[PDB]
C-alpha cells in the first residue's frame, strides 16, 4: 500500500509474498503478507482478528489485519533472521547445546501459551521459527492454518514440506490437536542436534515411510486405533524400531529422553508443551546469546 514503502522482499510463503516493510508515518519496520483469492472469507476474517489478542513474548505479534480489495494484508512484528538460516550458517561447528536448550525451552512456553488458548499452528518448521540478536526465538504464523486452510503446493507452484508433518495427519486423520505441534518441534530440536532434518519425505508416503524406518511401523500396541486410520494400509511395510542412542547422537539421555516423548505415535502419549517444560533436560537451561551476522 501508499502507507508502507516495501523495503526488500522477505521471500514468498505458503501463504502469499512476504515484504519488509516501513510505516510511512510512525516509522515502524513491519512485515507485511499479502495474503492468497477473489473476495476473502468473512469466517476467515474473524478467525484472524481473534489472533491479534494472542501476544507472548514467544509468539510473533500479529499487529494489524488488513481486508481491501479481495487482498488479505497481515501486519507483523519484524525479526531479523528465521531459524533455518541460523542452523545453515551454524552447520559447520553445530549450534551449541545451552542455545539449542534455550531454544526449545522459549518454543515450548510459545506452544503453552497458544495450546492454552485453544490455538494450533500445524505448520511449524524452521523457517517460522524467528530469531532475533536477544537470545529470543519466536513463533509465526501461529492460528493461519485453521484459520484459513491448505493446499497441494503453496499458492503458486512452491513445494509444500512435509519433513515436519506428524503421523497422524499423514494418516489422514481429519481432527488434529496440540499434539501435531509438539512432533513438529520435536522434529526441529533433532535437526538442531544433528545438523540434518530428521525425516526428510520428498512425498507424503516416503515422509510416512522415513518416519516408520526409524521409529517402527507402528501397531495397535503402541498407537491403539491406528489400523483404522482413513490412509493406514494392511499392506503398510513392517520396519522395526530404531535405538534413539542411533537417532540423535550425541544427544544425551535427559535430551532423548524428551524427544522420544515429543515423538510418541500416539497423540495422547505424545508429552504435552506444559508437561515438557517440567523435563530434567532443562533443569540447567539458560538464555545465551547468538552470534547473528545480519
Ligand atoms: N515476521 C518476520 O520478520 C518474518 C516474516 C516472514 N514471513 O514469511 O511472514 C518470513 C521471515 C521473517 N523474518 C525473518 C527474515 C527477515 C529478513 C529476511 O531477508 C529473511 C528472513
Amino acid at each position: 500500500m501508499e502507507n508502507f514503502q516495501k523495503v526488500e522482499k522477505i521471500g514468498e510463503g505458503t501463504y502469499g509474498v512476504v515484504y519488509k516493510a516501513r510505516n510511512k508515518l510512525t516509522g515502524e519496520v513491519v512485515a507485511l503478507k499479502k495474503i492468497r483469492t477473489e473476495g476473502v472469507p468473512s469466517t476467515a476474517i474473524r478467525e484472524i482478528s481473534l489472533l491479534k489478542e494472542l501476544n507472548h513474548p514467544n509468539i510473533v505479534k500479529l499487529l494489524d489485519v488488513i481486508h481491501t480489495e479481495n487482498k488479505l494484508y497481515l501486519v507483523f512484528e519484524f525479526l531479523h533472521q528465521d531459524l533455518k538460516k541460523f542452523m545453515d550458517a551454524s552447520a559447520l561447528t553445530g549450534i551449541p547445546l545451552p542455545l539449542i536448550k534455550s531454544y526449545l525451552f522459549q518454543l515450548l512456553q510459545g506452544l503453552a501459551f497458544c495450546h492454552s488458548h485453544r490455538v494450533l499452528h500445524r505448520d511449524l518448521k524452521p523457517q517460522n521459527l524467528l530469531i532475533n540478536t536477544e537470545g529470543a526465538i519466536k513463533l509465526a504464523d501461529f492460528g493461519l492454518a485453521r484459520a484459513f486452510g491448505v493446499p497441494v503446493r503453496t499458492y503458486t507452484h512452491e513445494v509444500v514440506t512435509l519433513w515436519y508433518r506428524a503421523p497422524e495427519i499423514l494418516l489422514g486423520c481429519k481432527y488434529y490437536s496440540t499434539a501435531v505441534d509438539i512432533w513438529s518441534l520435536g522434529c526441529i530440536f533433532a535437526e538442531m542436534v544433528t545438523r540434518r532434518a530428521l525425516f526428510p519425505g520428498d512425498s507424503e508416503i516416503d515422509q510416512l515411510f522415513r518416519i516408520f524406518r526409524t521409529l517402527g511401523t507402528p501397531d495397535e500396541v503402541v498407537w491403539p486405533g491406528v489400523t483404522s486410520m482413513p490412509d493406514y494400509k494392511p499392506s503398510f511395510p513392517k520396519w522395526a524400531r530404531q535405538d534413539f542412542s542411533k537417532v540423535v547422537p550425541p544427544l544425551d539421555e535427559d535430551g532423548r529422553s524428551l524427544l522420544s516423548q515429543m515423538l510418541h505415535y500416539d497423540p495422547n502419549k505424545r508429552i504435552s508443551a506444559k508437561a515438557a517444560l517440567a523435563h530434567p533436560f532443562f533443569q540447567d537451561v539458560t538464555k545465551p546469546v547468538p552470534h547473528l551476522r545480519l
